[PDB]
């Protein structure tokens, strides 16, 4: 429907993608790059649903599982210090949204 909102979140999915990473590699993240990664992830959120107003069924994975990683995210608003287990069990789900829309492209 809309090719420029696609590539929008597209390119807003990657930079999620690219301070997540960063931010992994790091014991403690300064509040401005955790800011940033969660603004971004609010926009990509925002564009995703813009777009739903490939298959219906895949669609609603990635949606289900985009809703799971923003909850997960949001409980870990509320920690001056992730754990290892936090981090690496939103990455794991962060992982399948990622690949998910991949398989929608
Ligand atoms: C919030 C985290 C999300 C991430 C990281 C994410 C990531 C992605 C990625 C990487 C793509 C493939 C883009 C490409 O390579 O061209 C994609 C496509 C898509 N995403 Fe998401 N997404 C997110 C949330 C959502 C949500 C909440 C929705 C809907 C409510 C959504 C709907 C879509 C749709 C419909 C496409 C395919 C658009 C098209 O084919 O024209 N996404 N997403
Ligand atoms: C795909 C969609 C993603 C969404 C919607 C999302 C959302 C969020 C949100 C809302 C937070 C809370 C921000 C904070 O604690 O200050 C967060 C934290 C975090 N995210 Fe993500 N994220 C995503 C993907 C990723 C990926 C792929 C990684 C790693 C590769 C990642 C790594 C992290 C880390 C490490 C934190 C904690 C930062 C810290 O404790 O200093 N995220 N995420
Ligand atoms: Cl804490």
């Amino acid at each position: 429907g809309s090719p420029e909102l696609r590539e929008k979140h597209r390119a807003l999915a990657e930079q999620v993608y690219a301070d997540g990473q960063e931010m992994l590699k790091n014991t403690s993240n300064s509040p401005e790059l955790r800011e940033k990664h969660r603004a971004l992830a609010e926009q990509v959120y925002a564009t995703g649903q813009e777009m739903l107003k490939p298959s219906p069924e895949l669609r609603e994975k990635h949606r289900a599982l985009a809703e799971q990683v923003y909850a997960t995210g949001q409980e870990m608003l509320k920690n001056t210090s992730n754990s290892p287990e936090l981090r690496e069990k939103h990455r794991a789900l962060a992982e399948q949204v990622y690949a998910t829309g991949q398989e929608m492209l």
